């Protein structure tokens, strides 16, 4: 009887599921025909529309949320807020990377880091917005990373300030609003595009796909659910359905940087999570929270070790060290096992095998990065209630 | 005995049109001589320097005249203006059209449609401002319809929001004044880059090049003026001799982007154009408003077909359709000329033919396409008479 | 018994002048070890992180510090510090190009003037913020002249407006003083970063090299110290010592753009230097002012004279000009000795032998460079006196 408020009022989250059921059809049925490369990127250009809808909006949101949430409060409850986050991440990306340890039991870097180093203080702002450092030596594509650093610096910077750093703030936060007013929009386009991006992408080894996708079950519904009800003492599971459009949308995409958006309306909108503190554990936990990573770059690092064949603290360590380094970007997880590899001595030439089914794990584990964000400022709002109580009743 | 104070008051304009006379001289007196390529950039470059002028200010006016332009207005009254200029827009370019192909009477391609809806969601904002996307995949130079599109739905947004959207309305006010009162140093200029632009450019098909320069004066000179004086019943030749400097340097630049700064401060200073209908008209005027691009699209996919040899209809269709993807930009006429040969079954190879003529064409093609755009703001504003009166009032 | 409260005061000082003396030592150390390039490149990092830190913030620096610079003063008042500073700067490179040419005594080239020229008027404002001009057609590196340009533009266009161009002046104002609290952080790594830039620079004729070091001596520290005595009637030498920060770190860099944040800092905060003076002041010195290049210029014409052999007066013209022209980046004098060496006469060919020892002669002439600007402001400010009670008392 009940069924049918539940289809009225749950209309864009339903075309979204059947996005995926339909997108999985509709690939499948298209499969067998000819499978030109060209061909291939004309089918799946609706999906390919909405990433660029997505990716517009990274750049203004990721910029004006932290400025913002960082002078938006105290001195030290800014470095509060920080703390609780920090701790949660670290936490979270060594329980991931433990789990995934044992479930694989059971079943050029050192330019990587000066190239990181090098994007962590970009050399120019207007370039970090559009290009990345990578020495062979700029390649195209955001600097996230750099932007989040600079972004937090300048928030702190318009903190140390008084009335002066106020309209600043107030720029940034009508700006934040704005982008935020756009993401609504592009909401409407999700269902048609997730429906191609799914499509297209299935179009285009056997125990250790079984191992990460299980591995990430543990860990996403019933690992880090139990953490928020540890924590918070609410439901996870009615947590999880109100930023279920942000899930299977990072599953479409991917990319957790480009999910971000969708994330920021789902924890703002859905859910009863505070902005303040939203913009900061969202666009932190899209570049450094990477649960799903972690516990990915765990298991393909032994599985290699399967065939190949007490030094697993070296795994954990580099593990949760490329889970930080790793890029809220597509495909980032079989790039950054460079660092896992050379760290136990195994060779990086052995990421090929894996690369054939890394698209499908890729779509779960970015699921599972985007998860952690979205529970992670749950978790921390409800630490930080009284830094929330007394920056309220100071403007009474 | 009254032409020594016309001398005094249109000094400015007089010597624009001087600019043009003496320009023409100068180009064909240097024309025998040594014509080295390196030698022609180097002549025109005091042309190239208005040029660069003239670009820089594009990006801080369409961006900062659209989002104020859009966020000034009431709710259903930024969908009317817009309204008025869409009905306007689309009858004009298909009375062009009309007139195109009975004149010329008497007398890859899906690429393209994928680069262009590429180009309406751009990924990258700060990218967007100096690079558009082209598929072989970013060629440089300004995507002006991805800026045009998101400042219009930015504008909405902060039209959307309250008190909160005024900051950023008031900063954008500010900055297109600032970028306004810049114009004024760059007109200056304008008569010493005119001069060298169209003379460089003289230094550098008989019933063709004929057909649409007849064709334009018959559309500009009397069809377009007869439209003014029909919905406002003023004087239409006095209305372009305020906007005359905007024709002048569309004629020199042959880029109706180019010469768009130049034609906000003909219709704002020269003529009584109303800046809240004008940060809207002259921008989307600009990009999709082509009355002399498709005249020119439907003689020139007709007159290889008077070689080569019912279905014209798709011929009126994809060339209104052409005028409407087709950039402010110069020699984008040939470009889009793929897509109404395409249509009809015409090879597309027979282009080559045409570009020899192409450029004085341009130039005049160009200034048809800025006229549409300047008697356009002129005809909006005066049919969105009662919205600036509601706003007027509103405000005491 | 002082010498205590002398080191707890001036610790950052001291550590930087620490960074020098253990930076050579360390370089001649590691200097007869394999020098591979890939290897300097690491060694150096340290120096590298220093430099994007310091070269990130120039762009929010230039940008904002000439825009209120310009519309916080006068209208006649403005274009008065202006020509205080284009007297006293044409003067200092007259005066540096005169002794320069006495101590040497006694011990494509169009498309330069273009190139000059384009840049002066940039096309693109967001592209002009990481790109130059260079035909060959737009090389990678910011645009620091034409966004000085543009910005002076800007300042005047925000000054003409009234209380409509205060919340842009307000907003750059705010801007200004956030990314001024930024250099304040760049400041404490700069001892790390100053001592591995110097190391690995010294780990990578005769006359000559002495002509020009000996030359930026009877300038640095006996020409321009007599001049401020003269106008201000002030120490020169308690003076530079506010500014030593900014010279130790113009030895490092050999950029004086690079060093122009720390350079502000030293003369608003060491110096009781005000800020309505070193907006202006700075970043037009540190783009056109170049007292140590003109008398690089001068004696690195003549020394390949001196081998190769009444028109010197086109030598002290041409490298005055190529002063002015000159960028305040790195072994930017002998890429602009060109112009100095196809005026006389001489072949270009000849700066390969030069090139060995101009980085150490960079290192000083870049410290002589940032003394005339820091001097520079001292002067203007003394000067302009009644400007600024003026300014002071109409708030009041
Ligand atoms: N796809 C992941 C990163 C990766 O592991 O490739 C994300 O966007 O968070
Ligand atoms: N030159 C035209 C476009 C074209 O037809 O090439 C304009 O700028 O409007
Ligand atoms: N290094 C100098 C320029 C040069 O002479 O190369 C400066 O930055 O001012
Ligand atoms: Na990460
Ligand atoms: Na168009
Ligand atoms: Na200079």
């Amino acid at each position: 009887e009940d069924v049918k408020s539940f289809l009225r009022r749950n209309a864009l989250l339903l075309l979204t599921v059947l996005a995926v059921i339909l997108g999985v059809v509709l690939g499948f049925l298209l499969r067998p025909y000819p499978l030109s490369p060209r061909e291939v990127k004309y089918f799946a250009f609706p999906g390919e529309l909405l990433m660029r809808m997505l990716k517009m909006l990274i750049l203004p949101l990721i910029v004006s949320s932290l400025i913002t949430g960082l002078a938006s409060l105290d001195a030290k409850a800014s470095g509060r807020l920080g703390m609780r986050a920090v701790v949660y991440y670290m936490s979270t990306t060594i329980i991931a990377v433990v789990l995934g340890i044992i479930l694989v039991l059971i079943i050029e870097v050192l330019d990587c880091f000066l190239d990181l180093a090098r994007n962590i203080f970009p050399s120019n702002l207007v370039s970090a917005a559009f290009r990345s450092y990578s020495t062979t030596q700029e390649v195209e594509g955001m600097n996230i990373l750099g932007l989040v650093v600079f972004s937090i610096v300048f928030g702190i910077a318009l903190g140390k300030m008084g009335e002066q750093g106020q309209l600043l703030v107030d720029f940034f936060n009508s700006l934040n609003e704005a982008t935020m007013k756009l993401v609504a929009i592009i909401m409407w386009y999700a269902p048609l595009g997730i429906l191609f991006l799914i499509a297209g992408k299935i179009v285009e080894l056997g125990m250790y796909m079984v191992t990460v996708i299980v591995g990430l079950v543990i860990h996403g519904l019933i690992v880090l659910p139990l953490i928020y009800f540890l924590i918070t003492r609410k439901n996870p599971f009615v947590f999880i359905a109100g930023i279920l459009q942000a899930l299977i949308t990072a599953l479409g995409t991917s990319s957790s940087s480009a999910t971000l958006p969708i994330t920021f309306k789902c924890l703002e909108e859905n859910n009863g999570v505070d902005k303040r503190i939203t913009r900061f554990v969202l666009p932190v936990g899209a570049t450094i929270n990477m649960d799903g990573t972690a516990l990915y770059e765990a298991v393909a690092a032994i599985f290699i070790a399967q065939v190949n064949n007490g030094q697993i603290i070296t795994i954990s360590i580099t593990a949760t060290a490329a889970s930080i380094g790793a890029a809220g970007i597509p495909q980032a997880g079989l790039v950054t096992m460079v660092i896992v590899l050379t760290a136990v001595g195994l060779p990086t030439d052995d990421i090929t095998l894996i690369i054939a089914v890394d698209w499908l794990l890729d779509r779960f584990r970015t699921m599972v990065n985007v998860l952690g964000d979205a529970l992670g400022a749950g978790i921390v709002e409800h630490l930080s209630r009284k830094e929330l109580e007394k920056q309220d009743a100071e403007l009474g």
